[PDB]
Order: structure tokens, then C-alpha cells, then sequence
């Protein structure tokens, strides 16, 4: 298992929790769309929590969430997710993290033919609608910067070791004391961290927002396999999010439940959390 990472930017500190190499047993009989499969992941490290408000902040010099004040009874304002970020923005995010730190950046985006140099990209600039040049964003997974997980990194690391329906446990009953979701949460994040974790040291897997995976969506069906490390199909309509939010049901929050959006689209129940290798 990789050794955890804790990394500072100016005052704010985040944690990378390692997750060993493993044949990942995903999916369940039960989801239609994600049936049973193995795929063979390479050591990681995925964010212990969301990307806080003011993680994002700290790197992008600005704030979209939809809830950016009126935090709930005794939380901290900067330590709710980020959400209101789409797809482009999250893996610009990433990548602008990835040089604050001096690692190479994972993603590499042509503009008409033109390579951007995300350190000197404007937030403006990051598409606001479904935009071709930003689909086609390339993935180095060997590269040791940020990025968003694969749906099998994410769900593998939800998991926690566990066979449970959600990340920690298998009842509703109980999915109070690990998850904000639509019965508890408030209509409203949280702050990070003040829910039960899953086996692997991860808060919030479930609930509180729902998090960018790098995949586009296609269904996996009863027999399907996969290559190691598989970054999903080439090309699809929907980016992967997992995880349920605070406007969820508990079913929405389950680790195997799927959901994609066009990249372009942003709300206040969307975020994302960290992937890197060691
Ligand atoms: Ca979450
Ligand atoms: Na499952």
C-alpha cells in the first residue's frame, strides 16, 4: 500500500490516502448497467476528502459554489466541497494543482491545434458549454501529477475492503453516520470529514457532493472485461460521477450506483476528489 501524502498549498494542507495494486471485483448483479467485473488496478493514492472550497480557492483564485456561505451549526465555510465546477474545470483544476506542486501534469488539452499551457490559463477561458477540443482532453496516467480517478479507481477505493451496498455500510438505517444525503444533509453540503470513514481512511465517498470521475459512461454488461487500469471507453456523451450527494436518496449514493452528465454541465450537489500515483 502507498505511503499516505500530505500536501500544503500556502496555508491549506490535503491528504492522499494509498491504495494498493489489486484485481478489483466491481459492479453487483443487481445494477442493470454495472454488472459484476474485475479490473486490475496499479497502486494509487485518492483524496481522503473532497476538494474543499478552499483547496479550489488556493489554486484557482476564485469560487463557484452554489453554497458559499450560511455553512450549518459549528462547520467551517472553507472546508464544505467545492461543487459548481464542471468537468473542464475539475481536470483544469488538477492540472494547475499538479504545477503548483512541481509535478507534471497529467492532462494535455489542444485549442485549435494549440497545446494550452495550464499555468497560464485564465479561468474564463475553461469551457462553460460541451466544447470538442476539451472532450478529446489526454489522459498520461504514468505522468505523477493530479487528476480525477477512474470509475474503477473510485469505486474500488468506496468499497473501503467491504462487500457493503454503500461506503461503510449496508443499511439506510446507518448511512446517517457516514453519509450527508437527502434525508440528513439540510439541502445543504458540509463541511469535510465530520462523518464516519470507510475501511481506507476515505470521508464523504458517499453523500455530501457527488464526485468527477475521468470515464466516459458506457453500460457494463454481465461478462464484460476490462483492461488493467482501464480509463474507460474512447469516446461516450456523459462523464462519470459517483457517489450521491446531499440531494440524493441513499439508493443515488450507493458505491455502485452510475450517473454521467455532459461534461459542460455544473451544479451545487457536484464536485470531485484527487487521484494521483506514487
Ligand atoms: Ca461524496
Ligand atoms: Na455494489
Amino acid at each position: 500500500t502507498p505511503v499516505d501524502k500530505t500536501y500544503t498549498v500556502g496555508s491549506v494542507e490535503f491528504t492522499m490516502k494509498g491504495i494498493a495494486a489489486v484485481n478489483a471485483q466491481l459492479g453487483h448483479n443487481d445494477y442493470s448497467i454495472n454488472q459484476p467485473h474485475t479490473v486490475s488496478l496499479s497502486a494509487y493514492l485518492i483524496g481522503e476528502t473532497e476538494v474543499t472550497q478552499e483547496l479550489w480557492q488556493a489554486v484557482m483564485g476564485n469560487n463557484p459554489s452554489h453554497f458559499n456561505g450560511s455553512p450549518a451549526v459549528g462547520e467551517t465555510q472553507g472546508k464544505r466541497p467545492v461543487e459548481n465546477v464542471n468537468w473542464y474545470q475539475a481536470i483544469a483544476f488538477c492540472n494547475k494543482l499538479s504545477i503548483k506542486l512541481n509535478l507534471e501534469p497529467c492532462y494535455t488539452v489542444n485549442v485549435g491545434g494549440n497545446p494550452v499551457d495550464f499555468a497560464a490559463l485564465s479561468f474564463d477561458q475553461i469551457p462553460d458549454s460541451n466544447n470538442a477540443d476539451w472532450d478529446k482532453a489526454e489522459l498520461d496516467i504514468n505522468k505523477k501529477g493530479f487528476r480525477l480517478p477512474t470509475e474503477a479507481e473510485w469505486e474500488w477505493a468506496a468499497k473501503g475492503g467491504t462487500d457493503d451496498k454503500w461506503s461503510g455500510t449496508n443499511t439506510e438505517a446507518e448511512l446517517k453516520n457516514y453519509a450527508w444525503y437527502g434525508s440528513n444533509s439540510g439541502s445543504k453540503t458540509h463541511e469535510v470529514k465530520k462523518k464516519k470513514p470507510n475501511w481506507y481512511g476515505l470521508y464523504d465517498i458517499a453523500g455530501n457532493v457527488a464526485e468527477w470521475c475521468w470515464d466516459w459512461r458506457a453500460d457494463i454488461h454481465t461478462g464484460d472485461s476490462f483492461p488493467q487500469d482501464y480509463p474507460g471507453p474512447a469516446s461516450g456523451s456523459g462523464r462519470v460521477l459517483r457517489g450521491g450527494s446531499w440531494a440524493g436518496s441513499a439508493d443515488y449514493c450507493a458505491v455502485g450506483e452510475r450517473v454521467n452528465i455532459s461534461p459542460g454541465v455544473r451544479c451545487s450537489d457536484l464536485g470531485f476528489r484527487l487521484a494521483c500515483r506514487p
